[PDB]
């Protein structure tokens, strides 16, 4: 059973934590997410597009049923480890936030199949990228990358690589189209 009329306050879906599948709390001008998300222990769907968040609370890692994370258009800068205990997460936008790095723990979401970083400020990858064995689409345009880790070439699913807009890095075309040799892939490189 899917929900169709979703929640978009998270004090009345605390009234009723265990009946809440998608909350929405998009422009709700958040500088922090409450720690009482935890009670939404049957979450499958966050959104949480154009807030003022930072971080996420140690407190996500309770939502073990999550499918979908939408933090786009945020100001995220770190993440707490507690976000690997998202082991039933298939889709993460992070796009348009404060991204300099990603932590070893983005490698750690099993089933991701979709990956959105556009317009961070990411310079690389961690080698960790490569655990992500499900990955089907990485969207990195608009970043400032330098170098792409070999172990990129270990995402046999991969199917599109989007590295438009990434005028800083220096790597040769054909050294990343290498990494993927055999595979099914298109590669968007500007
Ligand atoms: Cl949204
Ligand atoms: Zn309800
Ligand atoms: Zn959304
Ligand atoms: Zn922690
Ligand atoms: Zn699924
Ligand atoms: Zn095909
Ligand atoms: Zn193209």
């Amino acid at each position: 059973p899917k929900e169709v009329i979703i929640h978009k306050n998270l004090s009345d879906a605390l009234k009723t934590p265990n009946e809440v599948q998608i909350l929405d709390l998009s422009r709700n001008q958040l500088t922090i997410l409450p720690k009482e998300i935890e009670q939404l222990v049957n979450l499958e769907s966050l959104h949480l597009r154009d807030n003022e968040l930072t971080t996420l609370p140690e407190e996500i890692g309770i939502l073990k049923n999550l499918k979908y994370l939408d933090i786009s258009r945020n100001q995220i800068s770190n993440f707490p480890k507690e976000i690997q205990k998202l082991k039933n997460l298939e889709v993460l936008f992070l796009n348009g936030n404060s991204l300099s790095n990603l932590p070893e723990e983005i490698g750690e979401l099993e089933k991701l199949g979709i990956l959105y970083l556009n317009n961070n400020q990411l310079t690389t990858l961690p080698k960790e990228i490569g655990q992500l064995e499900n990955l089907v689409s990485l969207s990195l345009s608009s970043n400032k990358l330098t170098s792409i880790p070999d172990e990129l070439g270990q995402l046999k699913k991969l199917r599109i690589l989007n590295l438009w807009d990434n005028p800083t890095l220096t790597t040769p075309e054909r050294n990343i189209r290498k990494l993927f040799r055999n595979q099914e892939i298109t590669i968007e490189i500007s």
